[PDB]
Formats: structure tokens, sequence, C-alpha cells
DNA sequence: ATCAGAATCCCGGTGCCGAGGCCGCTCAATTGGTCGTAGACAGCTCTAGCACCGCTTAAACGCACGTACGCGCTGTCCCCCGCGTTTTAACCGCCAAGGGGATTACACCCAAGA
């Protein structure tokens, strides 16, 4: 992790690729990948969350700020679509033809 | 246009259990070395993909006319919209079923074992 620049863990991913039974030999260059990418992801879902919460004047993230952290996001709500975040509720959509006429 | 009215958001205020910081190891991560096979690279090939022509024809577009599905407006009465009363989902103290100490007054005498 030192060597490759990246606060998550390349051992354990190693470990985890080499025990999950995925294949027979497990390269150098795959683990550091795949710690690159969730650690990216994660920077962008908690800066997206922190904005939420920043938004709603809360120092402290919780489930609702990561519900309008991913919905409101185009990208991850299309890859997280089929994903139920726990405690986050939905987004505040009303249609125009219930609106008072 | 204009007001009275219940419903909603932000501020003193507070404290507490959840969020946050620190210590000891020890089991996972790191270093160093010896095998070693799956991976990177060069070579032959012919089959598979690609571009183009000859002849054919049913498919696709413009024309003609109205109409019936498409859509605005009307008469109705309906069943949800919404408030008032407890109640049903559980939460919270005295009856009449029994288990036990206590008694057979008071004072005196005789006989026979450890």
């Amino acid at each position: 992790s030192s060597r490759a620049g990246l606060q998550f863990p390349v051992g354990r991913v190693h470990r985890l690729l080499r025990k999950g039974n995925y294949s027979e030999r497990v390269g150098a260059g795959a683990p550091v990948y795949l710690a690159a990418v969730l650690e990216y992801l994660t920077a962008e879902i908690l800066e997206l969350a922190g904005n939420a919460a920043r938004d709603n004047k809360k120092t402290r993230i919780i489930p609702r700020h990561l519900q309008l952290a991913i919905r409101n996001d185009e990208e991850l709500n299309k890859l997280l679509g089929r994903v139920t975040i726990a405690q986050g509720g939905v987004l505040p959509n009303i249609q125009a033809v219930l609106l008072p006429k």
C-alpha cells in the first residue's frame, strides 16, 4: 500500500483474491489495481456524502446522506441500480399532476 | 384582493450514549532464497473477412378520400378526505387456594439409664 500510494490494503486484497477461488494464479498488479479502484470509488462516494451533509448542516455522514449522494449522481445510480440502502429513504420527488391546479 | 387560522422552521438548552483518541501484543505482512511452469515472442498458414459486379423484385414512398379512434366538455353521484369517540395491542395489585410454630393450668412424690 505504501509503494503504490494507496490507503486500501494490498496484501489483504491479494489474500482475499487468492482465497476466493477465482483463478489458479494471481499476479502482483491485479490486487493493486483492484485496491486503487475501490479507493477511488470510496473517495467519490464519501466526497458526495460529505457534500450532501454540508448541504444539510450535518457533520456526520448518515445513511440519508449516502442515499442522497448515490441517487443524485447519474453514474452512481446506474452502477447501484439494484442496490438498496438501509435507512436511506428516497428522493423528494413530487409529480406535477399531483400539485394543486 | 384581504384576513384568521392552525401547521412548520429555527433558536436558548442540555446532557448522554455514541463517536473519537490511546496501550499491549501477536498473527498477518515483509524480507531473503530456491524451483519452475505458464507467459511473452517468432514463425507458417489458409480460412475467413472484405470490396465489387450481373440480374432480379417485392418492399417503400407519394397520391385520394373519408372516418373512427382521439380528445375537449358535460350530468351524476360516489367513496374516499377529514374530524370525534374509545378500544384492542399489550402492560402492572389485592382475593382465599395451603406450608407451618403453638397445647393439653399450677406445686410436690415415687422408680430406672448414661
